């Protein structure tokens, strides 16, 4: 079986490349993140521009929803994260203390915790309701790609251009796990599955690949696709066949067949880098983004 996504709007508004596009947990929103350091909120199943939200003093590289989908999260080349409320565009919190750009960030489930990485090489995790942050952790020995949370919210996942991914205890910040192949080539992204029983580590040789993170070993590898200068985003899909989602520097969407790891669609339209990809909670529509040659967001969608 394959998918058959086809392009059903595209949204244009971002006056610089955009970084990262994330669905509302409760499907009703996309949001989207540029390096013109605005935030904007578009309807997940029209693409109709709703609002836009600014603060930020310079780009920002990526952006999080709260499990309520009423806040977000941003990351900032401005060394700061800031929280939102959503409906009144507010800045409830400035969370200060990397010292270089924040690069990626996430809510935990529960939403009362930020993880963020940054160029600093640290991880840090915030607490949501007091802005402050409770922990640093010496995580990478380069910049910091990618954090996400597991669903319970019990684990760190991290990548680093210093060729590593690393599970952390979110309790008590020790390092639990150090994942490394027969090379360490940069990794620019990370993502546990939903049911938290593998990772998907993207790396800067054209390479993703699919990790049993409790035995430590790889599973599946993706290729096909160009990847060798930036951090792109990539998914599971799960509202129908099960996929692997990643863009490319050849500024399309690629889809593979997890299991059998073919390639089973390719998405064309962008005119630059597809830097961004992600998929609806309970629809088959993906969005996706690019660099600062072609600006849109574009929304797909398919009936598998
Ligand atoms: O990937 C890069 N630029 C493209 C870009 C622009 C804005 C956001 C992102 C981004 C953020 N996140 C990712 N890509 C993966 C997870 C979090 C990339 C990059 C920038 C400086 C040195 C090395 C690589």
């Amino acid at each position: 079986v394959k998918p058959n996504y086809a392009l059903k709007f595209t949204l244009a508004g971002h006056t610089k490349a955009v970084s990262s596009v994330k669905f509302s947990p409760n499907g009703e929103w996309l949001a989207s993140s540029s390096a013109d350091k605005l935030i904007k909120i578009w309807g997940a199943y029209d693409g109709k521009f709703e609002k836009t939200i600014s603060g930020h003093k310079l780009g920002i590289s990526d952006v999080a929803w709260s499990s309520d989908s009423n806040l977000l999260v941003s990351a900032s080349d401005d060394k700061t994260l800031k929280i939102w409320d959503v409906s009144s565009g507010k800045c409830l919190k400035t969370l200060k203390g990397h010292s270089n750009y924040v690069f990626c960030c996430n809510f935990n489930p529960q939403s009362n915790l930020i993880v963020s990485g940054s160029f600093d090489e640290s991880v840090r995790i915030w607490d949501v309701k007091t802005g402050k942050c409770l922990k640093t952790l010496p995580a990478h020995s380069d910049p910091v790609s990618a954090v996400h949370f597991n669903r319970d919210g019990s684990l760190i996942v991290s990548s680093s251009y210093d060729g590593l991914c690393r599970i952390w205890d979110t309790a008590s910040g020790q390092c639990l796990k150090t994942l490394i192949d027969d090379d360490n080539p940069p990794v620019s992204f990370v993502k546990f599955s939903p049911n938290g029983k593998y990772i998907l580590a993207a790396t800067l040789d054209n390479t993703l690949k699919l990790w049993d993170y409790s035995k430590g070993k790889c599973l599946k590898t993706y290729t096909g696709h160009k990847n060798e200068k930036y951090c792109i985003f990539a998914n599971f899909s799960v509202t129908g066949g099960k996929w692997i989602v990643s863009g490319s520097e050849d500024n399309l969407v690629y889809i593979w067949n997890l299991q059998t790891k073919e390639i089973v669609q390719k998405l064309q339209g962008h005119t630059d880098v597809v830097i961004s990809t992600a998929c609806h909670p309970t629809e088959n529509i993906i969005a996706s983004a690019a660099l600062e040659n072609d600006k849109t967001i574009k929304l797909w969608k398919s009936d598998c």
